[PDB]
């Protein structure tokens, strides 16, 4: 599974670009940043742009990583104790813009009005309040779910990995695949009540899988069996991928499940800190759930 | 209706970019070109980039034109007698790349495997044996309006039409939906799965168990306050019992028919069509068949290449079927 290691010159060029940008927009608010985003993304190092696009276009791998970003730890500051109540944009605004630029290379950034206050870039760090994660397709129930996740690791001193599992077809039978291609399954939130678990090409299928929230009508034994077989193959295939400081992990939400592994936090500002941006290939597809034509939040 | 008008200096910058790219790349058969496409597109004048981006994101207008490109007539050469058998790419390769660049601004170019030898940029010019047809290479016959591939879940999101020449100013017809001409009651109905749209014999896996099942679908979708549409009056079927749906369709057909605009894509005009917000066609005209005839290039744009994966041979092909 491909990765890209940045030269310091690429990293410095990325840093310099996002810092400049940070001083020229001062918010995800103004629609002009949202407008200029893909043009800005073309100011990224060219091999970085070409690598990402090859990943998107090859439509082959579950994830890739661009590593060796320069994320200034002094400028970024301590890992916050909460994300609610912070003055945004923070010191880490450049890094947030970096992921917004990457999102514009894959498609479009979007969010949910309900999730993390409606911020297009959200925070993943330990909170002392929320001290209490298996694996899944992000928002498997939703037809307007993300096409890619982008996870930028601002810091990860203890090297806590993300689980990422692709789909190994060879260990399934033509029968189960056929059955998994049929609207015979229910996936629950957090017309058309049933749907398929596999779609796309029958020879290299896409998946939407959320075990905890996946049930199948009791009388349909074939669908129960194919689902259990699929779950087992994906669970057996799970890999651990570490997003270290300066790494940006890209997850293809149609080709890979993802999960967090538990770890012990210090709660002192040294803890793992990731940023997340959800990516859609088509913003207009979710139009019915967006208050306006311009808003990138669903709900 | 918005439009952008290039200064000769911008058109010259665009001209020499496309010539640079034509020299640098083999064809569209070049997978590295297809890869570099959006990076390359960012080299176009920034006013042009921002314009198309505002059009895309505004998601309001059914079409726009970028006017004033320099399409070097002597370099492009005579309009062909056919599209078949031409050495590919031809001298007009820079103009093809131009459209591919715009396609990368809006989304992804894609083709149909069985149309024009699988070329990602189509030719539109009169061919004598095609005189009686309602198709691109037609002339005499009125191209009646429609959403492109209304019945199809993987129809284009955008059409790009580039006029290499249009000496007699034959207009393209494009019609949008004037919402204030529909009653609320009618809009609500047209949003409901109450219509069948019939396949064309050109696209006759899933599409199979869709032709088979004849599923009722809507004619309007997206936002109720500013809806997208798929409307092909030739293929649109309404169940005879459904009085409300028939009434609603008659109204929709009515309003769209009343709103047909004549848009002349003249030499150097690139016309952009939102296949979710506008129907299209072309007025009849008389061809000269001498090599001076109206010649347009066409690129089809998808916002999501992977949505049509089931109907593409490989992961890498941009050709459906
Ligand atoms: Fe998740
Ligand atoms: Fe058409």
């Amino acid at each position: 599974t491909p990765s890209y290691s940045l030269t310091p010159a690429e990293a410095s060029a990325v840093a310099e670009l996002t810092l400049e940008l940070a001083a020229a927009y001062g918010s995800f608010g103004d629609p002009v940043l949202l407008r200029d985003l893909p043009r800005l993304a073309a100011r990224l190092p060219e091999g970085v742009q070409d690598f990402l696009r090859e990943f998107k276009l090859a439509d082959r791998h579950g994830h890739t990583v661009i590593r060796g970003h320069d994320f200034d730890q002094r400028r970024i500051g301590p890992t916050p104790d909460h994300w609610r109540g912070r003055v945004r944009p923070g010191p880490e605004f450049p890094e947030e813009l970096l992921l917004m630029l990457y999102s514009a290379l894959l498609g479009e950034p979007f969010g949910w009005a309900t999730q993390q206050d409606g911020h297009l870039v959200h925070d993943i760090f330990p909170i002392r309040s929320h001290e209490n994660l298996t694996w899944h397709t992000e928002d498997a129930f939703h037809p307007y779910r993300s096409d890619y996740l982008i996870l930028g690791a601002l810091r990860n001193p203890d090297h806590v990995p993300t689980t990422v599992g692709e789909l190994d077809l060879s260990s399934l039978s033509a029968e189960d695949i056929d059955v998994l291609f049929e609207p015979r399954y229910h996936i629950a939130p957090d017309e058309r009540p049933l749907g398929p678990l596999l779609y796309g090409s029958r020879l290299d299928p896409y998946m939407r899988l959320d075990p905890y929230f996946t049930s199948v009508p009791q009388d349909d034994t074939d669908a129960r069996r194919a689902y259990d077989a699929l779950f087992k193959v994906v669970d057996s295939g799970m890999r651990e991928v570490v997003a270290d400081q300066g790494d940006v992990l890209f997850i293809d939400n149609h080709r890979a499940v993802h999960g967090r592994l538990p770890f012990q936090a210090r709660y002192d500002g040294t803890d793992r800190w990731l940023k997340r941006v959800c990516v859609t290939s088509d913003l207009r597809r979710s139009r019915e759930m967006r208050a306006t034509s311009a808003t990138r939040l669903l709900g």
